Parts: C-alpha cells; sequence; structure tokens
C-alpha cells in the first residue's frame, strides 16, 4: 500500500454506525479489541446520633476505568477522518451531533481531521423526522459535505466515505 | 431493621486509592459486581485514489461497541447517590487537577437533592512523593464550602473520619428536608 488511512464512525447509539461500516466494507471477519468495565457496592452498618439512627451505608466503586481509557485513546489515535453520523429518523440524534460539533476544538489546518456529516436511514422516508435543508445548514456552517445515506439500500455509502478520502488526501498533499 | 439506606460513591482517577479506601473502611468482603464488556474494532477496504498519479489507499474504519450498556451502567452508578467521596492522590498533581476540573462542571441541583461531597487527598503516608500543595487543595475545598481530609487508605488515617463527616452532612441535609 501507499497510504494507510484511519477513519472513525462517530454518532449516538442506534444511529446505524455498525450497519454503515458493514455495508461499505463487507468482509467476512474483522478484529475486535474488547474489555470488561463495571461498578460494584459494599455495605456497612453504622449508628448515627442526630436520635441514635440505624444507618445502612452502601458504598460504590467503578472498575476498569484505565483499561477503558486506553481503548478510547487507541480508537482516536491517528484518526484522519470522522464519519459523523446522525439518524435521519431521529431529530435528537441530529441535535446531539450539532451540540458535539460546536464544543469542538479548532486545530491547525494540518492536525484537523476532516469531517463528513451523514444523515443515515434515508430508506425509511415515512419515519423521517429531520429537516434536510436544516442538515445542509450545519454542513455549510462548517464547510463540511453532507450526504443522505442508506445502510440498507447502499445509497451514498461508498460516495460518503470517498468524499472524506478526498479531503484527507488533498490535506496530506498540502502538509507534506 | 435499618432506618436509612445511604448510597455513597468513590470518585477519582484510577490508581488514586478508591477501591483500597473502601475496603479499608468497611472491613468486610461482601461486594456484588455488575460487569459489562465494551470494545472497539475496525474494518478494511482497499481503495485506489488519484489526485492524475494513482495511490493505493488502505482504508481502515473504526467503530465502538457497548456504548449504550456502558451509559446505563454509569446511570445506575449515579442513581440516588447522596454523597461523593471525592478523591485524589496527593502524589499526583494530575489526579487533583482532574478533580478540580470535574468540580467546575458539576451542575448544582435543588438544595435537598444536592449530593454532599468530601474532598480527599489520599496517600498521605508517602510524604516523600507528595506533589499536591496543601493550600491549593484547601482552596478548592472552600471554593465549594467542602470539608477536606488528607487520608491514608494504607493506614486508616482519617478514612473513618472522612466517611463519618460525609454521612453527617447527608443526615443534616435530611433533617432539614423532612416533611
Ligand atoms: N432500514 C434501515 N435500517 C437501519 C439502517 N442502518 C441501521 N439500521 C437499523 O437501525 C438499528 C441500529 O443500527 P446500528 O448499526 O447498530 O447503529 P449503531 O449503534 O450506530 O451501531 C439496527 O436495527 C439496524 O438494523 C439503514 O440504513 N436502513
Ligand atoms: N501508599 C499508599 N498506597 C495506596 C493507598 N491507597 C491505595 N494505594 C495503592 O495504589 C494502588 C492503586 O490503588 P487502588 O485502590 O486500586 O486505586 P483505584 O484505582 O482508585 O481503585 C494500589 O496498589 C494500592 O495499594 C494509600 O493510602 N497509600
Ligand atoms: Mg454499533
Ligand atoms: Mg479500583
Amino acid at each position: 500500500y501507499d497510504y494507510l488511512i484511519k477513519l472513525l464512525a462517530l454518532g449516538d447509539s442506534g444511529v446505524g454506525k455498525t450497519t454503515f461500516l458493514y455495508r461499505y466494507t463487507d468482509n467476512k471477519f474483522n478484529p475486535k479489541f474488547i474489555t470488561t468495565v463495571g461498578i460494584d457496592f459494599r455495605e456497612k452498618r453504622v449508628v448515627y446520633n442526630a436520635k441514635a439512627f440505624k444507618v445502612h451505608l452502601q458504598l460504590w466503586d467503578t472498575a476498569g476505568q484505565e483499561r477503558f481509557r486506553s481503548l478510547t485513546t487507541a480508537f482516536f489515535r491517528d484518526a484522519m477522518g470522522f464519519l459523523l453520523m446522525f439518524d435521519l429518523t431521529s431529530q435528537q440524534s441530529f441535535l446531539n451531533v450539532r451540540n458535539w460539533m460546536s464544543q469542538l476544538q479548532a486545530n491547525a489546518y494540518c492536525e484537523n481531521p476532516d469531517i463528513v456529516l451523514i444523515g443515515n436511514k434515508a430508506d425509511l422516508p415515512d419515519q423521517r423526522e429531520v429537516n434536510e435543508r436544516q442538515a445542509r445548514e450545519l454542513a455549510d456552517k462548517y464547510g463540511i459535505p453532507y450526504f443522505e445515506t442508506s445502510a440498507a439500500t447502499g445509497q451514498n455509502v461508498e460516495k460518503a466515505v470517498e468524499t472524506l478520502l478526498d479531503l484527507i488526501m488533498k490535506r496530506m498533499e498540502q502538509c507534506v
């Protein structure tokens, strides 16, 4: 290969991220890195004098936090592009993305991962509840291409990914 | 056979001393666990890209897993919490700046639902590695009107004291909020 290009799928649960990548790729097996996180409690019986109360302390703790940090770090490591995903049938999924993309830190021209905004499930027109001219707006406001895609159909899937490949490669040329 | 069930949480970066602290304090081995797996993964697609000149691009697309189950485990963690044992490691300035940042983005509830907090500088038993200045921590404590204990989980110093204090604030908030 010439270049190895890392991309991330980003978006809320249920938005179709995993179905998206299956559609585009389609490749029997793929590697997973996985770990156990959790919570637990303990108890202690104690007496508190206000008067003289019988109190049950149940104390909680997290487990696996560092192991999960590493995973998130490995995920973001060296990412060149974001497949930025909301649900074309969920106005909440679209609002969350907007909120997220406004608490985004600016970067120098070259460190700045390219972003392509994606409205998924365009093959469920009946359940649609997201204004497509309102989507265009968020795209335009950040100079970001937008696409309406179907992980079902295949509609725009290849084209979205490739459009982001373009951005990355142009940018790479500009920073060599 | 009890009057009140009072839920507390140990918060803080990893390695700070939380799990130890708790065991030090309860001195019993009852400890149910709710554990879930999360992960990440990638896929591959070979693509030809031309600017003109032709480049063989190896595409690798990553994805996460278990986000939603992780969310709701964290929601379960915070649900009906009444007091945070807010902890940092006196030997790790970074552990303390994380606590302070965290404090700065708590959203205060209504008085009666607002969780009580105690700030804890754990690992007081290792003075030769102390990196978090005393006055700095006390100022955080006060910025929030919070008590502050330097504790050793290894040693039991102030562990008893800290929890008791936290409980006492919780109980006070209750007598005021009754009826
Ligand atoms: N009809 C249709 N259903 C979809 C599409 N993408 C995802 N889904 C469904 O929506 C649900 C959530 O999908 P998923 O890929 O797991 O979203 P994720 O949390 O972002 O990984 C699943 O039941 C999918 O079958 C699509 O493009 N068309
Ligand atoms: N010297 C010292 N070491 C401690 C203390 N508390 C915890 N440790 C050690 O720090 C390491 C991480 O502690 P741990 O309880 O797992 O912290 P956690 O990640 O918050 O659960 C362990 O090897 C503990 O023995 C303390 O008060 N003093
Ligand atoms: Mg998924
Ligand atoms: Mg622990």
